[PDB]
């Protein structure tokens, strides 16, 4: 017995969401379907061009834990908030759900995170996001205990952005694979992998992140290359297993020279796509936990993502442990 | 030339929504349908009871305010928050929908209101508020000009629980009538009227208020009666024009000996109930000060209501003005 499932280690961040059109992002110069990263003032002049919002606890690391909780895994997340509204509703939302989330505040200030996602009406999400009080995140927040008994630790290659948390990313590594457990990264955004290709690289090349989670985009530029074919060829020699999305193409999974692909799964009415990539996370190591087969991995994974882009907010309201029964995925 | 079409006034609040069962409100002594008052202990308990939510703007008279301005109507709102992440929330959101907003907070401490709203499968909303920084709305935050330059000034039965507020009001109703213009309150909830039904009986017969807004339970909570027929007559005696919503049988508008009946919009389906009432009032008094006709003010209170209740969060996210033409009411 292991005390968890699936650690995760993320920005705690909370989703401050409104509807807009394109032209509102191309007039305010926000990338499209991007994360964005902003300072305090941009954050409160974004604001103030925005319609009436909703707030939603988010984090693409924290969206996850709460994914696999609902599936009826065992969770826990780190992450760091201040002691503020903010910071108490992320830390309500996050153990509402059954995750376990310990991280202790260090004071008001800086204050907790908010990403302003706009969502035009192909319901795409462009995310704006002042870090606030993840810049803070470091060595200190690792539990120790914790990362030995979790069989698997997942973390957002969007940690890279604030300072210190790589570090205690490193800490986690070790203490995980010193206790035989599987390390799991996802590359977070294209722009990202833009930022930290290299560094992403050498966690895969050196074994110190065992599963790899992308989108087609992510793995194209992984490599900076136009060709599919050999993205998928080059990741698969890079990592032990690899998951790459393909959105209305659903998914595939590789280990070593296996190929485990998953259909795409047929979308009535997509409300907001915000969460797809962190709820296929959820899916899939939830089932990869539970020993499944790669395949059956992939298909909780679609399960979950989506469902939660047929919703407001990353995080699905309904159960998705009731959606997996249904489905047969057991 | 006015400034304003509607003035509304009342508790700032901001909800906390969350999904549950009929057993939960019996487990925890919740009312179902009703606002339930609580203290800042009974807050945080109910709060470590629910499960994950999603935060938005809520009061009722804030709706309301924020309907007409959707709508297309000229809209402003007082009430108070705390200098607060919860009162910049709802700053925000009333100012974006471009609601005149310029209420002081007055510091930190009580913090801005929240309202833990449950809502059951069957879309029903059971509401539970700490009225926080609510108690200190006073004849200070009235804005003589505003009050002068509005066609119509509505307020909550709701203000009659903090202690100050109904100075404010009477106020209003001062400045209001002397500048040719007129009050307007809801009865809000049929507690709240058992709590102040002869206050509200003097409100009306005085004729410090012109235009009386319930349901059908408040309005035979307002008589004590279980006989509707004579609650309408009644009504119709007391104030100058009474508007009493009948739910899935719509409503009724009376004046006089006038009365004309409305029928509720075809639904496509009960997501949320939070904010139906707030949402006829806007529709009603947006028609009321374009100068419709009291039916068509009916009208397009129901279309309003109807909106909204097909929607998580009080207040509609879609084009009411849009919606209102495409039903060929504007
Ligand atoms: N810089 C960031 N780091 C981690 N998660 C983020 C960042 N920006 C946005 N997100 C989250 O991505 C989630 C959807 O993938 C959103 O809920 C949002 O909170
Ligand atoms: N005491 C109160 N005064 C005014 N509005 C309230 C109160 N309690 C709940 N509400 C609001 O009622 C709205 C729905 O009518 C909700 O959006 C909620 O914020």
């Amino acid at each position: 017995m292991t005390r968890f499932d699936v650690l995760t280690v993320g920005n705690a961040i909370v989703d401050i969401i409104s509807r807009c059109n394109d032209q509102f992002l191309i007039d305010n110069q926000i990338t499209k379907a991007a994360m964005n990263l902003i300072d305090a003032e941009r954050a409160e002049l974004l604001y103030s061009r925005m319609g009436p919002a909703l707030e939603a606890s988010g984090g693409s690391a924290g969206n996850t834990a709460a994914g696999v909780a609902n599936l009826g895994g065992k969770a826990a997340y780190f992450g760091n908030v201040a002691a503020d509204q903010l910071g108490d509703i992320f830390t309500h939302d996050i153990r509402a759900q059954g995750v376990h989330y310990q991280t202790k505040p260090k004071g008001a200030f800086p204050p907790t995170a908010r990403s302003m996602i706009f969502v035009t009406e192909d319901g795409e999400r462009s995310m704006n996001t002042y870090l606030g009080a993840c810049v803070e995140l470091g060595p200190e927040d690792v539990e120790a205990d914790v990362v030995a008994d979790a069989k698997v630790t997942y973390f957002e290659g969007y940690l890279w952005d604030p300072p210190r948390a790589k570090e205690a990313i490193l800490d986690c590594a070790r203490i995980a694979h010193q206790h035989g457990r599987e390390m799991s990264m996802t590359l977070s955004d294209s722009f990202c992998v833009d930022r930290y290709r290299g560094e992403f690289l050498d966690l895969m090349r050196s074994g110190k992140v065992d599963i790899v989670f992308a989108n087609r985009q992510e793995a194209l530029s992984l490599y900076q290359t136009d060709d599919f074919e050999e993205a998928l060829n080059r990741i698969a020699a890079d990592c032990k297993i690899a998951a790459v999305t393909m959105s209305e193409n659903g998914a595939v999974i590789l280990k070593g020279r296996e190929r485990y692909y998953v259909n795409a799964i047929r979308i009535r009415e997509v409300v907001d796509t915000t969460g797809a990539g962190d709820l296929f996370a959820s899916g899939f190591l939830y089932g990869y936990t539970q020993g499944r087969s790669l395949e059956d991995c992939g298909k909780l994974g679609c399960l979950a993502a989506g469902i939660v882009i047929q919703q407001i907010g990353p995080r699905p309201m309904t159960s998705l442990s009731e959606a997996a029964k249904q489905a047969g995925l057991i």
